[PDB]
């Protein structure tokens, strides 16, 4: 069966204010921030921020819509969705008193929508983009990026293969020929396994 | 609301064979193993094995009861329970082809059942045992251990306080005066936060 699970603790970058659909459904959008550590192409330990949108809809939005502050730490469990733009739809949140131990985890299980295409960065690090179809855990389509040894291993997979991903949500940069920078949320794989079948 | 969630990938240490309650309900008990890393009292990076029992009951037990092998990697999501003896009750499993990136994670949220009692090991490392009452996510009672700075911080909490724990499942040793060793599964806290309230 498909899986699509996200666990995050982050800090609110603005005060959330409730909004409503035209039908009256409550919407509470949170903008969360945190950091994660990585090792760069030259072996240096670094941190880079992540910023992600978390949407509460309906009962969770009404529950919290007048209780949260900019600067407050929030624990979220939810799923990845669109609205393009990958966002987290919260199943629930628990605001924290918040006065390392990073929490930014994603678990996906699904089937590749196309063959992986292995590339190498200019510095020769292996990298692959994988397209995954997840049947709720109709069909959702999610992009996953993997690096180094996991990219080389993922290159053996083919369209259709089942895949379990344990990863984290990151922000990727796209730069135009003229120096313009846009940002895209994606899943970075930290572990990949194959489900039996 | 309470939370009690466990995520594990481990290797089967024996072939699982289905058993039945007297009422016919299927039981499939898996014995899983893995490793986790820690830093010991002298700053040395070490690994120590974990061994944990995972129980499938009913439909998941029937689904997998003739399909799993000793040596096979299994992904589990479930909850902690007794049967004393802390075990994982699987919500579901996904056997893996399995031909680092450790997965042994527990998320608990509940309320302390007593004041924390801070101690120091002979080498002067801070350590605390916390008792947590979790109302399903009737009341379950679960023990959590925290070390070093998190033990010192946890010492400020009191019976009744809400607590979110992000941790992992470990095996603790008890040694009698005569050198006999027994083992106990417990949760080691890796992050602790306070839910608002």
């Amino acid at each position: 069966r498909g899986l699509n699970q996200v666990f995050l603790i982050g800090t609110l970058t603005a005060r959330p204010d409730m909004r409503y659909t035209p039908g009256g459904l409550a919407i509470l959008d949170l903008n969360l921030a945190g950091q994660d550590a990585f090792t760069d192409e030259s072996g240096q330990e670094r941190e880079v921020p992540w910023y992600h949108r978390v949407r509460l809809l309906g009962r969770q939005a009404e529950m919290w819509g007048d209780l949260l502050e900019k600067g407050q730490l929030i624990f979220v469990e939810g799923r990845l969705e669109y609205r393009s733009e990958v966002q987290v739809r919260a199943e629930f949140i628990d605001p924290l008193e918040g006065r390392r131990r990073a929490l930014n985890q994603v678990i996906l299980m699904g089937n590749l929508t196309r063959d992986p295409d292995l590339r190498y960065t200019p510095q020769g690090t292996a990298v692959v983009r994988l397209g995954l179809a997840v049947n709720e855990r109709r069909t959702h389509f999610l992009e996953v990026q993997a690096w180094r040894e996991l990219a080389e291993w993922a290159s053996e997979l083919r369209k259709g293969d089942g895949l379990l991903v344990i990863g984290r949500l990151v922000n990727d940069s796209w730069t135009s020929s003229s120096g313009e920078r846009r940002f895209q949320t994606r899943v970075e794989a930290l572990r990949l396994e194959r489900p039996t079948r």
